[PDB]
């Protein structure tokens, strides 16, 4: 068995094997890489999205998202404060302020320590999930507004045609922005490029191991497991890796610098954080490996998760016993 400890692997692609994208998610699954349940991938050095970043300011950030914090420094939740509306400029000059800049460090490691030690006495904004794409259309390879959709892999695969489409989304960040602990929606694969800016470091479970990561936090969060029997679907816990640690959860990190693709693998649970102004993009995915991830993907249906149009018909044709229960938790 290709990868046992299930360590995050790092893949150098040539210019060559940049062509067809899903056979070479196919040749890194060969090699193991989905048992760490992240991956990354450095494009060759002939390879860019786009030719340059001078252009981006006047993106809208329609809805900015101030995450706060409740909890203790290793263990809260944040919700997201909807604020007015703001360029990606206007965003930019934010991020810089005195009041949100990234402090002084020594290297990752230090600043991951001052991540720990003090998001929660802070509220970053958060430009995510704004759909659009920052790939050039003359980019032919990787270029996460040009995949097979997975309406179209459903379809191949089981061959039923369904409604629905699939396109990316731009996360403009700042330091301590932060991902709750998740899985894809029906624990899809997602990309993730990293356009510019400043890093992003992420912790992932092994998918083999996501069921333990799932009881800590009914531990963890004993209110809010009482309430949904998916609630990390709300996308709102943290755990810190000193907390896992001390609980035996097997996980691993990575911090992804800008030019740089990370993975995520069916049923791989990731969190994160931003080290300071970024723009990222990312696109969720499937494989035929996929399928059977998605037939047994929990769901929340207390109504907090709501998600997109889309994921109807991936209940609909691969859950038909929850499909009902779930999509009243929708409406
Ligand atoms: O970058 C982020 O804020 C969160 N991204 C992801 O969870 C991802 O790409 O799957
Ligand atoms: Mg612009
Ligand atoms: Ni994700
Ligand atoms: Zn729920």
């Amino acid at each position: 068995a290709q990868n046992p400890n299930c360590n995050i692997m790092i893949f150098h692609p040539t210019k060559e094997e940049f062509n067809d994208f899903d056979k070479y998610i196919a040749y890194m699954e060969s090699q193991g890489a989905h048992r760490a349940g992240l991956a990354k991938i450095i494009p060759p050095k002939e390879w860019k999205a786009r030719e340059t970043y001078d252009n981006i300011s006047e993106i809208l950030i329609a809805t900015p998202l101030q995450q706060v914090a409740s909890g203790r420094a290793g263990v809260f939740t944040q919700y997201h404060k909807k604020k007015k509306a703001m360029t990606v400029g206007e965003y930019r000059h934010l991020a810089n302020s005195k009041k949100y800049q990234t402090p002084p460090h020594q290297n990752f490691e230090d600043l991951e320590r001052k991540y720990w030690k003090n998001r929660i006495y802070n509220s970053p904004i958060y430009g995510a999930d704004i759909s659009g794409s920052l790939f050039d259309e003359n980019t032919k390879q990787w270029n996460l507004g040009h995949l097979g959709t997975i309406q179209d892999l459903l379809e191949k695969e089981c061959g039923v045609v369904i409604e629905g489409v699939n396109t990316p989304y731009l996360y403009f960040g700042m330091w301590k922005t932060t991902f709750a602990w998740h899985t894809e929606d029906m624990d899809l694969y997602s990309i993730n490029y990293l356009h510019l800016g400043e890093p992003k470091t992420w912790y992932v479970v092994p998918p083999e191991h996501g069921q333990r990561l799932e009881r800590l936090a009914r531990e963890l969060f004993p209110g809010s497991s009482r309430g949904c029997g998916a609630f990390l679907r709300h996308k709102v816990a943290l755990i810190s890796p000193t907390v896992l640690k001390e609980n035996g959860i097997p996980f691993n990190r990575i911090t992804q610098e800008a030019g740089e693709f990370m993975v995520t693998f069916p049923y791989g649970y990731h969190a994160g954080f931003n080290h300071g102004f970024n723009c990222a993009e990312a696109i969720n995915f499937a494989t035929p490996r996929w399928i059977d991830y998605g037939k047994m993907a929990s769901q929340c249906s207390c109504g907090e998760a709501r998600v997109t149009f889309s994921m109807d018909a991936f209940v609909r044709i691969l859950q038909p016993e929850r499909y009902d229960l779930w999509k009243r938790g929708q409406d």
